[PDB]
Order: structure tokens, then sequence, then C-alpha cells
RNA sequence: CGACUCUCGGCAACGGAUAUCUCGGCUCUCGCAUCGAUGAAGAACGUAGCGAAAUGCGAUACCUGGUGUGAAUUGCAGAAUCCGUGAACCAUCGAGUCUUUGAACGCAAGUUGCGCCCGAGGGGCCGAGGGCACGCCUGCCUGGGCGUCACG
């Protein structure tokens, strides 16, 4: 396919950027235990974000 | 005299009739002609400092932009703004955005399951982003058959 015009002309922007992936951290008592016991941060993340 | 039953009146209950209403209904008349593969109608999930629904909107998410008007919104709180490119849960619309779906279109489907191609940008690797259904029309490219021939 070598089209005579592009069907989409908008570049296409990454709407699932880092600010959508990392919404906010968890601050519950269980989540705070993970910080000093297992060097772990708990985050609320987007549903579309994989590991 | 007392209890019980029945009965008459006064006050208090129970219940929601009556009366007066009404941003609703019903009937009639008029004007207009505008949905969708440029993805509709419908369905799902999200979205507010405090929201569940209804209403609105779509990761730009009770809204962005333009224009108009011209000082509010308010249930609470905080911010912004005022002789101004300037408040508004204001009006209107030409600029935008518009998740998962659905005629629904890579293949499926009680699955966010199973594939292939291109590709900014940082040989290979990692990519943001995007393509790949069916029928049909015009043109085009690559082909098949001694089907009809011509010359070698
Ligand atoms: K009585
Ligand atoms: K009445
Ligand atoms: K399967
Ligand atoms: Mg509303
Ligand atoms: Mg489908």
């Amino acid at each position: 396919r070598d089209p005579k015009y592009p069907r989409i002309s908008t570049p296409g922007r990454n709407k699932l950027d880092q600010y959508q992936i990392l919404k906010y951290p968890l601050t519950t008592e269980s989540a705070m235990k993970k910080i000093e016991d297992n060097n772990t941060l708990v985050f609320i993340v987007d549903l579309k974000a994989d590991k």
C-alpha cells in the first residue's frame, strides 16, 4: 500500500504516558509496612498498564 | 355501689377522603426535513475537593476552545475574577478532544484470550503510533488455459 493521502493526519499522542500509568501511591497502614520491610512502593496504576 | 356489654356527647388517636392547587398528562392545529464504515442507534466502564442516582461529559472526562452577555456559583469549603481579553451549575456555536464496544471490520469470545505487517524515536533490541474483514465498481500490476488466431 502506497496511498495518495494519509487516512490519519494527526500524529497520534501517547495518552498512556507516565502520569496516567502512575496515578498516586497508596498510604494505608498495610502499604506503609512494605516500605521498610520489603523496599516496596505501592502505587495505584491504570488498568491498561502492564508490568 | 362497682365490673362487663351496648349506646349518646366532648377531647385525644388511627387513617388519608374532601377542598384549593399543578415546571405533568391528553387532544387539536402549524412549521421544518437533519442518522450511519468520516463508524450510527444501542450497550459497558469511567469521570467532581466533598456523589450514590438522575443530568452532563470521555484519560482535554459535570468539561477545553470561539463568540455573546456582563459579576456570579452556592449545600459546605477553598480558588479565580471586577472601569475587565472578564465571574457564571449563564447563553450560543463555527475550533478541539472523544475510553471498551456495537452494522463492527485480523481470528475469537462465560477469554480484556490467539495472530500477522509497517513503523517514528532511541545489525540487533526496545519502540510511541498505526494497519491487516466481506461484497462491489473504474483503472492498474502480476499471471493461467492450444479458448480464437498470426508469424516463425
Ligand atoms: K364516643
Ligand atoms: K384534591
Ligand atoms: K480460543
Ligand atoms: Mg449536571
Ligand atoms: Mg468485534
